């Protein structure tokens, strides 16, 4: 983050990065080049002594295409809020949803892991979501943070269940609830738990062929030990009708485990290591029990400084090929990341 | 605000906004998360003692659609330009149309009224148009303190392919022939002031062709507006009439119009601001049986909290008047009440 | 320019232009508002006395159609790199083929020139492309001043689909193989350079299918330039044979083409700038009895005012010389002139 401006207890910070990524992979829907930047602006104002105002926006930018192809920049964050001094915060807009308050600690792979693995983007609360509204509180009114969170739904194209800002049945939700609690117990080692309760939409019970169910629920538990130049984390979650199964719909349950360790070098290198699961239950059409995800990750980060970077990471898949993994379009390939990242 | 460059002659200001948005509506086109930002740069260099050269960008990014969602970004203000003393200035781009220099003066709803309601954007020069050269002079020559004036042109902007087409094509609803316009507005006091505009596009073959409703070879506007704004207290009004101008909904254009809006406010000094507004649009002479409809009837009620000058949130309540017709529903027009909630940082 | 950013070793540099441009032409595709911005980042980081990180990204954004329309931004360069000292520089991303190392010496028409004429963006190591490792060299290990040479690799840029396909997959006219190019410059005296540069890259099995026109395994460049730049002259030829490389519009490439590009222009202290250019490119061995074909011909003349570093304003006048045949209109290549008037604000 570069502050660009500050005056008049007004402050403006401009952040971002350029990404020059390759992939390496069988699988020709995700090799290649996958050099990207993200851009964002986090400001903040001063109202009184007990009250800031903020804004933050992100935004990504796909460089991997050409000049003439289409749908290739797109808003990560956008919200609003008031800081009430150290009594909590409230903010409005496109944001995370309070779920990766405990998965964030497992999202730290050079490159893979995160959102598109166990989860997604526009994936009730789990990720990034449009329309949310987060209440947050540092120190329980000590140490212990604690948010509420609730979301409008964000529904269809057209027909009965649309909403202004419609999409597919993938990416919808009805009106939702999330609910999150941190806690440092020792210097280092911290605990975790998440839950969500949205309501699913009458397309996602009628398009697709896998996921049915009047909600959606996520049960969330996750440890991290972060000292010592050590980096641990674990996390659990436990899904109903909210883990998507592909493209074919949504598992009615599913059990997702994410593992790392992660070791820094003085000198900036910090290799990393981690595993990743997620096991689909009671799958329409025949399926059954499926997994969904299943690899080891190994690489490493070198850091030449705050500013630059650069990165290896190899995922080791471990899925069987099957009519399960082939249909619901899941890849069972290896990749090799190498990245050379520039930061501001 | 927010200068973040001004060294040797060359300034660069970066503006913008986040906004937190929900709508309350029984219209599921409306209905919803509405959050969106503007990003923008405002550039000044000066040449020499009598010529400043500038330009200006204004980007609208939407965020309340998925990361996979299609056309959530686009270019409200783009344009070049030079300033000549009090000779005038000229800028060429995409800029607002001159008859908003008129109505712009009842676009200070909390959130609703403006582009959208009795007048659209790329709808010839009623609002924010591609390839406008405009010519503006402030205070008569710095003859007459208070009395500006304008003086506009508007190249053709024409049909994807075929005869009517230009590089930069579009459908016929934001399609525009050559076209002129001027505007005119006099502060009599510090705090009152008039103002008169007048518009003349060419139609295009694609709006007499596609569209059922609209007919005639020449789109004309004449505006007329008054405004008080002193003493913390806002009064507005703007009276036009067009000419194959004004959208009926999806259906085409009115072949006349009528629009009104007014609009009253009050700044308390802890930083709240009520708001109540009247607009519509009456349409003349529709064919297809149509005769005359209502386009849009509403009333307005809302209020906006500054907290400073970079936060503020506020509500507005549009009461729809409009009857639930064959023209509204055909026409796409909506006829549901909404209510807005915002919190807004700007920079 | 622009540094917005410069702190504790690190430093970000702003840049861009506002271009209010019209073009007029009987060509109804090219006529109109041609308005557009661009807008950039360069960054800097030192890493240690011998070592500096660095990135840039630059997009283009159209402000010449509406705010419903679709695609109208994209990225022009978007890389990261180290720099060694005097043992040369290596960066990846979107980034200028070494190709236009030397053909860039004659891309300084007023308006017209560059990519889109002789060569295109995402057309192998030509222009701007996808996926390039670049290697440059400074002064040849710091011993021969005024000698660069640069290696250049970039990945297969393939089909959406089927057993071509990669990730950032696109048209069969902006795929590529796996090539890689090379270049060298020497000023042999102050204001006088030349230049040679090479590219060789696997074509795709689409390019060898779809398209009628031009098949090879592979695509290949061999280019020769020279420039001088000195007393407020500027004279600059490049002569470039092409194998496979060179589009014949839409309908496919070139067996064969060479092309030729020259300018002279003048700078005047009060800051008028002329120009006058000529442009070919000439196609041999082409399928479906088109034989050989002109794909490009025309004379330029035009000039550019500078108020100064931030402000410009120029015309531009492209006498097309092409014959209108078979192939100009099924290859959609314009015959027609065309006459550009653009005011430019630069930061």
């Amino acid at each position: 983050g570069a502050e660009i401006y500050n005056k008049d207890g007004n402050k403006l910070d401009l952040y971002g990065k350029i990404d020059g990524l390759h992939y390496f992979s069988d699988d020709k829907s995700v090799d290649g080049d996958q050099t990207y930047m993200r851009v964002g602006v986090k400001g903040e104002t001063q109202i009184n002594d007990q009250l800031t105002g903020y804004g933050q926006w992100e935004y990504n930018v796909q460089a991997n295409n050409t000049e003439s192809s289409s749908d290739q920049a797109w808003t990560r964050l956008a919200f609003a809020g008031l800081k009430f001094g150290d009594a909590g915060s409230f903010d409005y807009g496109r944001n995370y949803g309070v779920v990766y308050d405990v998965t964030s600690w497992t999202d730290v792979l050079p490159e893979f892991g995160g959102d598109g693995d166990t989860y997604g983007s526009d994936n009730f609360l789990q990720s990034r979501a449009n329309g949310v509204a987060t209440y947050r509180n540092s120190d329980f009114f000590d140490g212990l943070n604690f948010a509420l969170q609730y979301q409008g739904k964000n529904g269809s194209v057209s027909g009965e269940g649309a909403t202004n800002n419609g999409r597919g049945w993938s990416k919808q939700n009805g009106d939702g609830f999330g609910t999150s609690l941190t806690y440092d117990i020792w210097d280092g080692i911290s605990a975790g738990f998440a839950y969500s309760h949205s309501k699913r939409t009458d397309e996602q019970n009628s398009v697709p062929a896998l996921g049915r169910g009047d909600n959606a629920e996520t049960y969330t538990g996750g440890l991290k030990y972060d000292a010592n130049n050590i980096y641990l984390a674990s996390q659990y979650t436990q899904t109903y009708n909210a883990t998507r199964a592909g493209s074919l719909g949504f598992a009615n349950k599913a059990q997702n485990f994410e593992v790392v360790a992660q070791y820094q070098f003085d000198f900036g290198l910090r290799p990393s290591v981690a595993y990743l699961q997620s096991k689909g239950k009671d799958l329409e059409r025949g399926y059954g029990d499926q997994d969904i995800l299943k690899y080891v990750d190994v690489g490493a980060t070198y850091y030449f400084n705050k500013n630059m970077s650069t990165y290896v990471d190899y995922k080791i898949n471990l899925l069987d090929d099957n009519s399960f993994t082939r249909n619901a379009g899941i890849s069972t390939d290896d990749v090799v990341a190498l990245g050379l990242v520039y930061q501001f």
